[PDB]
């Protein structure tokens, strides 16, 4: 059987919490008044939800309304509990209300308003300084939820809202989030395929907060190397092959040997052998302005097969990549 694994930080935070903190199934949903909101314009969507800019008529304030489709609606208690637990934390989206549409029986989550800057245009414009600044903002959100015994499990650009005018960031869409309990075996079918950590791709269920740190490295790699997504797999097996063509197979087999992981028996024909690529092969004239030895050293410390060997969110914040960021 596989060798067990525990987080190297915030391991015991949920054991010292009363059961009401993490036992989301026992939480009672206090439903607000849906007549308190007027839908103004669509901001965007997801496979799980329809997102709108709205007005809260009880205080004439702009709000964000997330209408949950049945897939997202199934896990509402867990999403609500996690949002309530993290409310007020650094760069965490603020849940303002929970409502239901009498006509369709569909629920919706109401959030604080975020004046979001263009998604497909933020990726193209952020300077070297901006990337460092915003990465540090994400790390504040990640260290916070991890410290509160929660794994986001869906870190990607679509789940990060940026108000570039006010240089404000929010870590959003906590629908896939989970409470970390040491020794617990989690479902690996979490997050987008592109941002999945190798622990998920190899069916290593006993994962932890470090999964978010892999996803954060995928984001950074994509940004500095101007390749979106950075690991573009066709399916879950191929996703690991894409990772292996950059990180090499040798470190991958050391990882599976360390935890005694069993791969599919056709593993040698699917994965084969691949050498570790040097980060310099991804550095060209058009992206060299985003690359520094500190960016590469930081990246290398996030994109590690061994989930126990990646920087934690707090250690990532001490990295020299962030020295030039005004604090
Ligand atoms: C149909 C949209 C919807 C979906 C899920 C939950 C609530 C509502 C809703 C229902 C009614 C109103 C009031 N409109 C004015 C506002 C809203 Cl936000
Ligand atoms: C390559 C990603 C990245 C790497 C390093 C630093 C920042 C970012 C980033 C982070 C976030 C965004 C903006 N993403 C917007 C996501 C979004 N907008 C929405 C609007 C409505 C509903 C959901 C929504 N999700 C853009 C970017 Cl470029
Ligand atoms: C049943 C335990 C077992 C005993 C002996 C040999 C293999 C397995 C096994 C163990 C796990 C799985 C499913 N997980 C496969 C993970 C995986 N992802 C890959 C991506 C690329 C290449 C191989 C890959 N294998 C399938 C299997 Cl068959």
């Amino acid at each position: 059987g596989p060798v067990p694994s525990r987080a190297r930080v915030y391991t015991d935070v949920n054991t010292h919490r009363p059961s009401e903190y993490w036992d989301y199934e026992s939480h009672v949903v206090e439903w607000g008044n849906q007549d308190d909101y007027q839908l103004v314009r669509k901001l965007g969507r997801g496979k799980y939800s329809e997102v709108f800019e709205a007005i809260n008529i009880t205080n004439n304030e702009k709000v964000v309304v997330k209408i949950l489709k049945p897939v997202a609606a199934a896990k509402i208690k867990r999403e609500i509990k996690i949002l309530e637990n993290l409310r007020g934390g650094p760069n965490i989206i603020t849940l303002a209300d929970i409502v239901k549409d009498p006509v369709s029986r569909t629920p919706a989550l109401v959030f604080e308003h975020v004046n979001n800057t263009d998604f497909k245009q933020l990726y193209q414009t952020l300077t070297d300084y901006d990337i460092r600044f915003y990465m540090y903002e994400i790390l504040k959100a990640l260290d916070y939820c991890h410290s509160m015994g929660i794994m986001h499990r869906d870190v990607k650009p679509h789940n990060v809202m940026i108000d570039h005018e006010h240089r404000k960031l929010r870590l959003i869409d906590w629908g896939l989030a989970e409470f970390y309990h040491p020794g617990q075996e989690y479902n690996v079918r979490v997050a987008s395929r592109y941002f999945k950590g190798p622990e998920l791709l190899v069916d290593y269920q006993m994962y932890d907060y470090s999964l978010d740190m892999w996803s954060l490295g995928c984001m950074l790699a994509s940004m500095i190397f101007r390749k979106e997504p950075f690991f573009h797999g066709h399916d879950n097996y191929d996703q690991l092959v894409r990772i292996a063509k950059v990180l090499g197979t040798e470190d991958l087999y050391d990882y599976i040997d360390k935890y005694n992981i069993e791969l599919d028996p056709r593993f040698n024909d699917i994965l084969g052998r691949h050498s570790r690529k040097r980060w310099e092969r991804f550095v060209h004239s058009e992206n060299q302005h985003l690359v520094s030895p500190e960016a590469l050293d930081f990246l290398d410390k996030l994109l590690r097969y061994d989930h126990q060997s990646r920087l934690t969110a707090r250690e990532a914040m001490e990295h020299p990549y962030f020295y030039t960021v005004v604090k």
